[PDB]
């Protein structure tokens, strides 16, 4: 644990109000065309919650391959559970999650000169993942244990220690409409609400079950994460989705062209909990947004930035930001799950593409001394479906680059990760982070400022851009997709809550003296 | 080009005089044990000289592969000669140099909301590297011409242009001592001061060459830099190599473990110029930094970061950073350059074993939440001399990780790289940070503060550790071997000459609204 | 089961006597220097022992990693043991076997016209591996079941089936010689005879072994496999290690440069059992050979081809038998068991390295077109002692060729191999092959041959080569090094006792009608 002196930051035993200072820079273009620089400063005033809430998330697709994997994690780290393996003993872990195994600098040591680190769970306030409950919906009526089986990502040894527990666990009944995942999902789902189409009763269905997760668990705050099959782009068409009230018709009026998951997210926004998607595909069309910003609703990005995009992630932004010219970058992963066997389809695999082939236009645009306006690099993504493999994704990415006087770079990355081994940890890092920032409010440093004057962060969480793939911003705004800049933003962020300044990596006490 | 609006940044035609608030978090320990996090302001007042003077470079090892690559290059920038490839015309830049080929961001539009960028070039009164004069000394009298015919980096048709040029340029005689460097570089010292050992009469004669070459070129500022063989460390004995007396002291006794690069180093020294040691050998022993500091002279630190330890130190950074625990990192490679026949040499390969395997150290004290203290991977390196390659080194990489529930991660990597290509711009940004480290100096803001209180950077330069494998630094100091920690570092105190605040990253106007 | 039906092939219940003619071409140096090529025919009488013997190996080594794998997969096989994975249900198999995982071609279908495979295993008469006994010696007293959790080979749930069977074997003392292993192994070593020297009462317990085991298990035939640590190569000095009574006088007087693997192969040899030496040391030493000569016991060669040189043996011969020229072959491997702990050291690393570089010379000197005489390509291999990754051994491989009109191909390979589970089978093919050389005997076909000109094969088995990496040949003759040329030697030779005609591959009744 650590405290922070400071006149600015006022510690109360249910608050943590800090006064801040965002520092920045302005550009503006002079009469002659060029740039002017002028430093900001905005004074804001945070308000952070110092009270833990008992935290639940409600998963769609909870017999999936990342859902039985993270009931099974869950219980094995609560439990601390201890299996065998080949090489020996095992103990359980969280490693993987940026939050619960990383750290961050804090400061430097007075005496030592060296640098004072601290775990980044313990910046802030934050839910212990040991406590979390999980539930949800699922097409298939299999229970978790039969699902792990089903899954093959955990060891028979771990597996017989979780199985008596996650037997008595049954997902819930959800809604299929046919035409949105793959023509080869008909057989799986036998756990479905009466209807293949749009209607407003599912809305009211949802909307009970978590109530009833609510009530009958003992919780304080609830979460919604879709982890479901990938699902098609739903044509955006003006009438039906372009407008809160217009989809709300939409539903009612059971239009061909309404996802599942934007009936999952609508239930949620008028139940007052944060909806998280986990999967390329657009749940949130225009006028889904519009009623998250008029009901204060939080809502999260798409897909997961978990193996090969999270490299590419680092890799494309060191390349770039060193001087070399990326001129091809191809992706290629085969898989043998029910995720590969759904990514089968063009309709369902275009969306996978689209989210993948997107993570490096902002890098490209930003070094505009390597690549002219309209320059692109050869972005191919391919994912194929080899069953043999299993969970087991082996991704092989090509890039080539340009280097002094003409020299080429090849670099040859062959990558064998558990795919559901790494998409875990992150969806524990989403919902502790969305809850914390269900727990922080702001303000503008005024002189006669009031209590009515708090307000919270914008529906739409971008502070989550780590652990998502496409990340969704508020509307208007760019997207930031290098993983040093996200990682950086989060814990300057909540560094800003404390009232401390944010890391420079400068350290001047060691050149100037 | 851009100005700084700010009461604090003054613009004079000679100086940048600007007012700067360094702000840092100090860390202490309280009664009971725990931290306290103290916030700390430190007001500087920066000058930078903008007149740019006529730049010159002494390379030690002229005739080698990256010398002749770097003055070839310089001079296919300078003409801006288009040759024939097999892919067709290729025009001369300078990619692979972060200088000259990277952006940094400004500051945000306040119209559109979108990111300024702006060249990293561009920051600062820098030099451009079109007009730096090369020259040095070589143990071998080839002429560069030759020199480029027996380093085969370069494409036949590019040569043919650079040729002509190339044929006037003969390297100065150096000097030869035979227990430093490999057996089988006996028939390559041609070009040999007389003196297989340590004289007075070698720094008098390496004193000389760096006058006359500052009195003939006409410049106005001189660099020398160490682009020769690596050497064996030399072994620090008391009353030798300990204290700037007793090594000059040594230097005039002629004691056998005196390096030719510390006689170097030593010229430099008392000439007054900067001296940066581009090989992994201890060149600055304890009375080379003395002397340094003693006499006011800069020197930089060792070995080139070019290839595969830059992303290692991005992959690694990613890693352990995201929550991933590497548990082996296997470096293999081989090349067939002169630069390998020399590393077959077990004395000779062990300096550059070293500066490869303590480049992740810091990553892995920094995370306490995966690594023990005293646990560390298992940190291999392999460099085998393979004449057949050429300068076309091989890299394999493999790192071993553990993820979630104990799962395994394995990252297999294959990169092609041409040394010399990927070394040149380096060495360029080098010494284009180091003329301008030579142009700015620093004082503490007081209310009444004189010209007599300017103080230089401390002469050991750590702001050059992007470019260097193993970052020297001042004595008692830490070392920072994160690649996006260095160009961050870089990056700032570049805006810190301006009285600009160092990048966030958090972007709070796109999310508090 | 199938039956030659031939007047040449005479089948009886005990032999299976046959005629062959072994057709060739014989070379001779014409008078003008051409050459001249002439068809030889050699008439060979065969006969071979139907009856099936009860066969026991005896294991030098039986605690590492290879020899507790082979019992246990031996025992899994023979209980048809069915165990769990993460993807399910796991049966035994001997997949990775040539013998046993593989077919031969017996001939075209007279009314199908199609190819009729028989597996290799049917051939001839052969021993099943289901029946073999397992035993020896060891350093290590620790019991086979503790052995495979030290080995960390073999998953948790086969290892539950199998430990009750293992940890009634005991291995049996062994002789320790400080010299010819690694420092590092001497607290491996506490069940050692007494003598760290070479004694001729050494010999006398182990020929006691070898008869106990024959004895007491009631088997009818014995073979001896090292299956030990890498020892360093033994000095041939003339008087000591240069003839067979020399060597017995040496084993007496105590000569300190005798293996303690020569000691075993000794006692073999005058107990008349073959031994197998599956390490890179040489065990047989002129002495040795003319000693198993003199007596006729049977010696097979060094080493075992499993993993990385098996597909060098395929790919180089592949590339070059297509004309592509080898400029360059680049093997590195880095493991973690008690294997590369051994090989950490260089007198016991420098055995396995000769081993591996000399797999390629026949290969290089077959193709006169491409290479000219005494060009050979670069072949580096490095082998290194990485504890993390276990028995599991990461293999990377360049192949770097040149092709037409000066282009470069390069072949990069990651091999992901469990070293044990690769060379367990070819133990099981070593002694399967060697128990059938015992029962074979040829003679020259005369019209008075009698009994007594019945012979067995030379003592040194060169038909074993397929699975030896350093093959031992009779003394005077060539080695052959390609995968494809052994697999065709051995069904050749197998299917020359059957009175049939080599596999050709020309298929002219497809080709001319
Ligand atoms: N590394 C990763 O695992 C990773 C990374 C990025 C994105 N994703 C995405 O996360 C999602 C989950 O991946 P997975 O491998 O666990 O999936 P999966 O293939 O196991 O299937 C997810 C589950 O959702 C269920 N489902 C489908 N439609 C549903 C509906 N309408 N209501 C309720 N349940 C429904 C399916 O029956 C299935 O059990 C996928 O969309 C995948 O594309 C995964
Ligand atoms: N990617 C890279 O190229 C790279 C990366 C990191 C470090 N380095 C280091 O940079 C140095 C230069 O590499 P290279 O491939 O150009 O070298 P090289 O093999 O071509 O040899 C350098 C030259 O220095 C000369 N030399 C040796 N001792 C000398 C002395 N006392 N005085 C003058 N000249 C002398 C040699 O004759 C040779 O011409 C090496 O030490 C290398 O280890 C290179
Ligand atoms: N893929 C492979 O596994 C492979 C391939 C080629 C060659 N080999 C060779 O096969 C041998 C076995 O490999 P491993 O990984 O099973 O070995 P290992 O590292 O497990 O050690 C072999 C065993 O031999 C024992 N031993 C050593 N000296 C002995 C002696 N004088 N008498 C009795 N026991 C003795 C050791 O105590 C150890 O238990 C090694 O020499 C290895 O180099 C293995």
């Amino acid at each position: 644990i650590f405290k922070v002196n400071s006149p600015n930051v006022v510690y109360t035993d249910d608050e943590i109000r800090s006064k801040y200072v965002y520092r920045t820079t302005e550009v503006t273009t002079a009469e002659d065309g060029s740039l002017i620089a002028t430093p900001r400063e905005t004074v804001y005033d945070f308000k952070v919650d110092r009270k833990l809430p008992k935290l639940g998330v409600m998963l769609v697709g909870w017999g999936g391959n990342n859902g039985s994997t993270i009931t099974a994690g869950i219980i094995a780290n609560r439990r601390g559970l201890v299996w065998e393996t080949r090489n020996g003993k095992q103990e359980a872990n969280y490693y993987g999650s940026v939050i619960m195994g990383s750290t961050i600098k804090l400061g430097t040591d007075a005496k030592t000169h060296k640098d004072i680190n601290i775990p980044f769970h313990s910046v802030l306030p934050m839910v212990h993942p040991n406590d979390i409950v999980i539930g949800g919906w699922d097409i298939s009526g299999l229970n978790l244990a039969d699902a792990m089986d089903r899954a093959q990502v955990l060891e028979p040894s771990l597996k017989a220690l979780v199985r008596k527990e996650m037997a008595s666990m049954k997902p819930l009944p959800s809604i299929y409409y046919p035409d949105f995942i793959a023509a080869n999902q008909e057989d799986r789902a036998d756990n479905i609400l009466p209807g293949n189409k749009k209607c407003w009763e599912h809305v009211e269905e949802i909307r009970k079950n978590i109530r009833d997760f609510k009530a009958a668990n003992g919780l304080d705050k609830v979460i919604v994460l879709w982890t479901a099959n990938t699902e098609r782009y739903a044509s955006i068409i003006e009438g039906v989705n372009d407008t809160a009230d217009n989809l709300l018709n939409a539903i009612k009026n059971g239009h061909e062209e309404v996802s599942p998951s934007t009936v999952f997210a609508v239930s949620s926004i008028l139940e007052g909990v944060p909806f998280i998607n986990g999967s390329p595909q657009n749940t949130f069309v225009p006028g889904c947004i519009e009623l998250a910003e008029r009901h204060g609703a939080f809502i999260g990005g798409d897909d997961f930035k978990s193996g090969q995009t999270k490299m590419k992630s680092a890799l494309v932004d060191f390349l770039i930001n060193a001087g070399i010219k990326l001129t091809s970058i191809a992706s290629y992963n085969h898989l043998g799950n029910n995720d590969g066997k759904n990514l089968s389809s063009q309709r369902q695999f275009r969306s996978k593409e689209i989210s993948k082939s997107n993570v490096v236009d902002d890098m490209v645009e930003a070094n505009t001394v390597l690549y002219k306006p309209g320059e692109h690099p050869d972005h191919i993504v391919v994912i194929k479906y080899v069953p043999a493999v299993g969970d087991s994704k082996r991704a092989m990415d090509e890039y080539h680059g340009e280097i002094f006087l003409g020299g080429h770079q090849t670099i040859s990355i062959a990558n064998v990760c558990e795919d559901s081994l790494l998409a875990s940890p992150l969806i524990i890092d989403l919902v502790i982070v969305a809850e914390l920032m269900t727990r922080i409010q702001w303000r503008l440093h005024k002189e006669d400022a009031t209590e009515a004057d708090w307000k919270y962060f914008h529906s739409v969480l971008s502070i989550l851009s780590y652990m998502l793939k496409a990340p969704m911003t508020p509307p208007g705004t760019p997207v930031v997709n290098a993983l040093a800049k996200q990682r950086a933003a989060m814990a300057n962020i909540f560094r800003a809550c404390l009232g401390l300044d944010p890391e420079n990596d400068m350290t001047l006490e060691h050149k100037l003296f």
